[PDB]
RNA sequence: GGGGGCCACUAGGGACAGGAUGUUUUAGAGCUAGAAAUAGCAAGUUAAAAUAAGGCUAGUCCGUUAUCAACUUGAAAAAGUG
DNA sequence: CAATACCAATCCTGTCCCTAGTGGCCCC
DNA sequence: ATTGGTATTG
């Protein structure tokens, strides 16, 4: 008895099939366990696994580290109290126990309602002096009077509870005078250089210009406006540009041919403008330093907009502008209101429904929504021009706490802070002595490369200490050994060196990793000469002088550079050929000329006895990324360079890590040659081998040792191994899956291994966010003003042609020309490689034109003509990262020959063979657990051939024989894919047994594209209907003799098998996790939905949360009290067990149970149902627990396979496509057939009559359906197909039949299950436990 | 076919440290005329506290991923059953 | 019981590691 | 986008 496996494996499914060698599915009976008549059942062995999908780690993440905050910030708020305790006891004993239980109701206050002061007088007039915590914070800056200690405190809670970012390193000490006299000073450095070209700043309020209430580009040009001439794009414009966003490249002001743009923010400026005053005069420094010194006083105009010659709480200040022009622009508002438009009044003031100022104070709009309200009221009225600047500035009625303060610096908030404890650290000493921990509690982060502050209970922890005790903020530094613990942050998650498994691997900067790489590279380098007979490899000597004179002096060095300053100079050679590189080398001693910048000591970098040195610079450099932990590990080096390089040296950091070990490089050494890698890579003779000749050359040590090192250690489990293997977690799952229906069909065949398993992978598959961010990187990058004049949303985005219209700038890509939004309905998008040789969709492949004629020829890239005239815009889109280097490459291939026929092979090739990684790797794991026996010669013995084939094959397959699939009929489908998958491989390998190097996992371009072009075609009867051919009727091996494909039965055993109505689609029944119940934290309710956020906070007092999720239901058959006697009555029914609920449940059932309210529970009949658990009703009807509430459809519409392949056709499922003559065939059977629409109609109806139970739904669909009856065919079939909906397995849902709408019948009742058939279902669906409940009752 | 190093991109996975809102209850004396219902007017911008219930291992830690038919012997982890 | 209508926390900064898809140089 | 929870209406 032999057989075979198909595989289809997808995100959400795991299609199976059993297949003989005539391919036919085999059928069996089965066992049936249970308490029902039913001993046995037949079963074919074909089905398909259904599952939610997998899910990603990251919403998990996003809540363990907001979570972890939450701790921290309370902990802060826990230091400041524990150092205000004892003072504040002495003027308040309870102000501290106030403030915990602000949130009580009062009947559940311990003290007095009022939290500050604690009675009704002092707190009203607390805050009608203060009305905002900004008033109480700017009077404790400012005020030299000693303050009460509670405000003293409040002030500084809420500057530590909420202290903005950390993105701007050092100090910020803020001081905006000068802004127009430094602003002067620019404008005079500039003309005291260009003494010949001056520029007249008088009169331009540059502080009002740059300090504006609106966008940086928006001053620079109103400040260009000012003076006469000085384009935007001159050198001052760009030098204006500089404080004000990211300055454009002074490439065009220098007449440069380099990117020469700056940014004061960035790290690299210091280099760059060093980087740029070589290429032109240290005497403008000057200008980009004036340029800095204004930055500074201006840096912050967008956060402060207060002088600060008046407060030292500029941005307090600020809050408080914005409470005094909420104020008075409010009470304007108010009376114009009430003269012009008194009926609205009450609508924009009282209704919290509305989106006026009610709901933008107390209802739940946003300052977006409330100034989308009120900006026609504006407009409407009289007097509302300044109202409506303000509103347009988004500087209308603004609040306080806002969406767009994250801009805020903490070092703003430490400035106050400091300043308030400088006012009152002369009335309360503690405050002195305390000065520094508070400004810590405030200033101090756990650094990233630490992580949580764990003590050996954290799995994602790494952290090791000096010294055993609490790690508070302020002795941090003492009890965390921040070194070793930067660096298990990298070690952890670092690669070993595959070569040599117990190596670290070398930094990816290092020198000594540079040197192997560019040695390599050379090593492989030849020549030829005029009388030279062969072409020759280089010396050692001649490596040496190559990379002394070229790679130690040039950061790159070209192939021409090769040629003329190396074999023309040296070699006195005029011609010579290379071959082993082209262009430029693409290794190269980047560290080395990073370095000889900043040490400027040739001699000190080429001195071998400096290497281990060298190495370990690169390696604290690379390792740390905290410049003070990157100074104290360099401070060792601090007597071999002076002050002035130490401090360069700090802030030269790097990033990444080798493949390759040190000891690997240049550790190891060959027995008898006593030389390295790196010693072979210098000089090997004539030999000249690199680093895979070296470490496989059995005449060499490197081999041996690197076997000898190598070890595997401890394996992995099944489900450890795939979890660990690179893809998606949603496939990862149906990878298990798919191995775990392997094992079980194996069990069913008695343990007997199948001859083949053929297996195939689907392809893959907010993000509308990511392009709009694309678009305007790139627009804003090309220095376009497409957005000005059409501004768009990201949602729109989602069309593919105004997408590509965006990321091409409005214009053609094939023309010179531009394009029109309103007329791209005309437009073309055309595939750069055709879609006849690569199969690509994706926007990288593809092009918006007005016309795909203008690509040239349609039968390769576009042409040379296209190329020429276009090549320059394509790299402006490729500079703006608008098109991709592949995208740009592929639109320019004409320029460098085209589509050869060898790549047209290979297109066809990778059309049909699989190489993705991870279908490999499913390869991997069902081989090794298949093949486990070994021969005389050691080698494996496979008796499992595991066949991998593409989509494709099965796709052409089903259209070119009309075994159509329609996806929204029923999920056979999948199980059906699995089985074509079965017979067409072992066909496959069947009639060419060669191909099982391609296809089978385990160890002339005319010709080869033809070849896989016509693979399939042994299938066909009549062939290229080039000119026409014929085969016979019966296909065999040409070797063998064996028949692998009768035409005249095969093809109706595949349409007897498509055909089966029973078919096993089993639905993976899962327990919910996740989180407990909807986040929103919802009013108080009386209501025992609500659920209380807090032990004691009652929700009909505090609110709460509902909607809680149900992990697993439970059937209880028991007993409940009845009315006010009590009297016990039986029961049987579904408790939901929620999330939350499960571990109480699970610890001690009966006892969770009896406080729910159930008595006498019967144990033994608690059943467990997670979701998705089967039960079976009458007339075959069965349902799917969604809930312990609600059901889902459980059965399957087998619907008849001449219907399935007529709705194909007419409804024009996909492309006709054909021959003209096979389209009118196919379209005469569609209009011979009609009758069946009706026919379908009747099967839809008799199953939704005996399965559905929707009667509203069914007879408004029968209506429609007969409103319809006149429209074209097409049509009628393209709705019949959105009507299956209503038959669907799983949740109902609604759906359109042309325009009427049918909304989802729910079936909102768990109660008829508990007498009917459970089905517990094996992970085929093969075997079942049957479980009569009605046969359970009290 | 499979595999390695390097260059140029691109797509995804994982961990850590942080920021701003939002929500919820309480505090921010509403007034006047009416018995009241209600009407007219005034006012509004801020704060505290929680932000999965909670847990024990008590850490400035952990709490939403992965994995799960039934039955059996099993504390479990397992292995087995048609 | 129904049928049905509404609802669902959001956005952002930085450090770092890893695999794998496309094209290319050189190799096992 | 789904789809299971919830109130509302009847
Ligand atoms: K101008
Ligand atoms: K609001
Ligand atoms: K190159
Ligand atoms: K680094
Ligand atoms: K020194
Ligand atoms: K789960
Ligand atoms: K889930
Ligand atoms: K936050
Ligand atoms: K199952
Ligand atoms: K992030
Ligand atoms: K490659
Ligand atoms: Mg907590
Ligand atoms: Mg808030």
């Amino acid at each position: 008895k032999k057989y075979s496996i198909g595989l289809a494996i997808g995100t959400n499914s795991v299609g199976w099939a059993v297949i003989t060698d005539e391919y036919k599915v085999p059928s069996k009976k089965f066992k049936v366990l249970g308490n029902t008549d039913r001993h046995s059942i037949k079963k074919n062995l074909i089905g398909a696994l259904l599952f939610d999908s997998g899910e990603t780690a990251e919403a998990t993440r996003l809540k363990r580290t907001a979570r972890r905050r939450y701790t921290r910030r309370k902990n802060r708020i826990c230091y400041l109290q524990e150092i205000f305790s004892n003072e504040m006891a002495k003027v308040d004993d309870s102000f501290f126990h106030r403030l915990e239980e602000s949130f009580l109701v009062e009947e559940d206050k311990k003290h007095e309602r009022h939290p500050i002061f604690g009675n009704i007088v002092d707190e009203v007039a607390y805050h009608e002096k203060y009305p905002t915590i900004y008033h109480l914070r700017k009077k404790l800056v400012d005020s030299t009077d000693k303050a009460d200690l509670r405000l003293i405190y409040l002030a500084l809670a809420h500057m530590i509870k909420f202290r903005g970012h950390f993105l701007i390193e050092g100090d910020l000490n803020p001081d905006n005078s000068d802004v127009d006299k430094l602003f002067i000073q620019l404008v005079q450095t500039y003309n005291q250089l260009f003494e010949e070209n001056p520029i007249n700043a008088s009169g331009v309020d540059a502080k009002a210009i740059l300090s504006a209430r609106l966008s940086k580009s928006r001053r620079l040009e109103n400040l260009i406006a000012q003076l006469p001439g000085e384009k935007k794009n001159g050198l001052f414009g760009n030098l204006i540009a500089l404080s004000l966003g990211l300055t454009p490249n002074f490439k065009s002001n220098f007449d440069l041919a380099e990117d020469a743009k700056l940014q004061l923010s960035k790290d690299t400026y210091d280099d760059d403008l060093d980087n740029l005053l070589a290429q032109i005069g240290d005497q403008y420094a000057d200008l980009f330093l004036a340029a800095k010194n204004l930055s500074d006083a201006i840096l912050l105009s967008d956060i402060l907009r207060v002088n600060t010659e008046i407060t030292k709480a500029p941005l307090s200040a600020s809050m408080i502008k914005r409470y005094d022009e909420h104020h008075q622009d409010l009470t304007l508002l108010k009376a114009l209101v009430r003269q012009q438009l008194p009926e609205k009044y009450k609508e924009i003031f009282f209704d919290q429904s509305k989106n006026g100022y009610a709901g933008y104070i107390d209802g739940g709009a946003s300052q977006e929504e409330f100034y989308k309200f009120i900006k026609p009221i504006l407009e409407k009225m009289d007097g509302t021009e300044e109202l409506l600047v303000k509103l347009n500035r988004e500087d209308l009625l603004r609040k306080q706490r806002t969406f767009d303060n994250g801009s805020i610096p903490h070092q703003i908030h430490l400035g106050e802070l400091h300043a308030i404890l400088r006012r009152q650290e002369d009335f309360y000493p503690f405050l002195k002595d305390n000065r520094e921990k508070i400004e810590k509690i405030l200033t101090f982060r756990i650094p990233y490369y630490v992580g949580p502050l764990a003590r050996g209970n954290s799995r994602f922890a790494w952290m090791t200490r000096k010294s055993e005790e609490t790690i508070t903020p302020w002795n941090f530094e003492e009890v965390v050994d921040k070194g070793a613990s930067a660096q298990s942050f990298i070690e952890r998650m670092t690669n070993f060196d595959k070569n040599l498994p117990n190596e670290k691997v070398l930094p990816k900067h290092s020198l000594l990793y540079e040197y192997f790489t560019v040695y390599n590279e050379l090593t492989k380098v030849k020549y030829v000469t005029e009388g030279m007979r062969k072409p020759a490899f280089l010396s050692g000597e001649q490596k040496k002088a190559i990379v002394d004179l070229l790679f130690k002096t040039n950061r790159k060095v070209t192939v021409k550079q090769l040629k003329e300053d190396y074999f023309k100079k040296i070699e006195c050679f005029d011609s010579v050929e290379i071959s082993g590189v082209e262009d430029r080398f693409n290794a190269s001693l980047g560290t080395y000329h990073d370095l000889l910048k900043i040490i400027k000591d040739k001699d000190f970098l080429d001195n071998e006895e400096n290497e281990d040195i060298l190495e370990d610079i690169v390696l604290t450099l690379t390792l740390f990324e905290d410049r003070e932990m990157i100074e104290e590990r360099l401070k060792t080096y601090a007597h071999l360079f002076d002050d002035k390089v130490m401090k360069q040296l700090k802030r030269r950091r790097y990033t990444g890590w080798g493949r390759l070990s040190r000891k690997l490089i240049n550790g190891i050494r060959d027995k008898q040659s006593g030389k390295t890698i790196l010693d072979f890579l210098k000089s090997d003779g004539f030999a000249n081998r690199n680093f895979m000749q070296l470490i496989h050359d059995d005449s060499l040590t490197f081999k041996e040792d690197i076997q000898k090192a190598q070890v595997s250690g401890q394996g992995d489990s099944l489900h450890e191994h795939i979890a660990n293997l690179a893809g998606s977690p949603a496939i990862k799952k149906g990878i298990l899956q798919t191995v775990k229906v392997v094992d079980e069909l194996v069990k069913v065949m008695g343990r007997h291994k199948p001859e083949n398993i053929v297996i195939e992978m689907a392809r893959e598959n907010k993000n509308s966010r990511e392009r709009m961010k694309r678009i305007e990187e790139g627009i804003k990058e090309l220095g376009s003003q497409i957005l000005k004049e059409h501004p768009v949303e990201n949602t729109q985005l989602q069309n593919e042609k105004l997408y590509l219209y965006y990321l091409q700038n409005g214009r053609d890509m094939y023309v010179d020309q531009e394009l029109d939004i309103n007329r791209l309905s005309d437009y073309d998008v055309d595939a750069i490689v055709p879609q006849s040789f690569l199969k690509d969709d994706s926007i990288d492949n593809k092009v918006l034109t007005r016309s795909d004629k203008n690509r040239g020829k349609s039968d390769n890239v576009p042409s040379e003509e296209v190329v020429k005239k276009m090549k320059n815009y394509w790299r402006q889109l490729l500079n703006a990262k608008l098109i991709t280097q592949r995208k740009f490459d592929n639109l320019t291939k004409a320029e460098r020959g085209g589509l050869s026929e060898l790549d047209k092979a290979g297109f066809i090739k990778r059309q049909l063979v699989e190489t993705r990684q991870i279908t490999k790797h499913v390869a991997q794991i069902l081989d090794s657990r298949m093949n486990t026996k070994y021969d005389e010669n050691d080698k494996l013995i496979r008796e499992v051939k595991v066949i991998t084939l593409k989509s494709k094959l099965v796709s052409d397959f089903r259209k070119d024989f009309q075994f159509y699939k329609v996806r929204e009929i029923n999920n056979y489908h999948h199980a059906h894919d699995a089985y074509l998958n079965a017979v067409v491989g072992t066909a496959l390998i069947k009639k060419y047994p060669k191909l099982e190097s391609e296809f089978v996992y385990g160890d002339k371009a005319t010709a080869k594209y033809f070849f896989y072009s016509n693979i399939m075609n042994f299938f066909k009867t009549e062939i290229t209907l080039g000119e026409i051919r014929k085969r016979p009727l019966i296909e065999t091996n040409g070797e063998t003799g064996e028949i692998v494909w009768d035409k005249g039965r095969d093809f109706a055993t595949v349409r007897k098998v498509l055909s089966m109505p029973q078919v096993n689609i089993v639905k993976k029944t899962e327990v919910q996790t996740g989180g407990f119940s909807k986040e929103s934290i919802l009013p108080k309710r009386n209501s025992d939905k609500l659920i209380a956020r807090k032990k004691d906070w009652d929700p009909k007092k505090y609110g709460g949360f509902d909607s809680p999720t149900v992990a697993y239901s439970v059937l209880v058959v028991a007993k409940v009290e009845k009315g006010k006697s009590k009297k016990l009555k039986s029961v049987k029914e579904l408790l939901g067990i929620t999330i939350m609920e499960r571990s109480s449940f699970e610890k001690n059932p009966i006892d969770f149970l009896e406080a729910k309210g159930y008595k006498e529970v019967k144990k033994d009949l608690i059943i467990k149902l997670p979701k998705y658990s089967l039960f079976e009703l009458e007339n075959g009807r069965k349902r799917m627990l969604a809930s312990a509430g609600e059901l889902q459809k459980g059965n399957e519409l087998a619907l008849p396979s001449k219907y399935v392949n007529f709705l194909y056709l007419a409804s024009h499922y996909e492309k006709l496509k054909g021959s003209p003559e096979d389209n009118e065939q196919k379209q005469l059977f569609v209009e011979q057939h009609k009758h069946y629409l009706d026919e379908i109609i009747e099967q839809i109806s008799e199953f939704s009559k005996r399965v559905i139970l929707a009667d509203a739904n069914l007879d408004k669909v029968l209506s429609a359906y007969n409103k319809h009856r006149d429209k074209p065919i097409r049509e009628q079939a393209e709705n019949i197909i959105h009507l299956f909906t209503l038959t669907n397995l799983g949740a109902p849902a609604a759906f359109k039949y042309f325009d009427t709408t049918i909304d989802r019948k729910r079936y909102t009742s768990t109660k008829e299950v508990l007498d009917a058939t459970l089905i517990h279902q094996s992970i085929t669906g093969l075997y079942e436990t049957r479980i009569d409940l009605s046969q359970l009752g009290g």
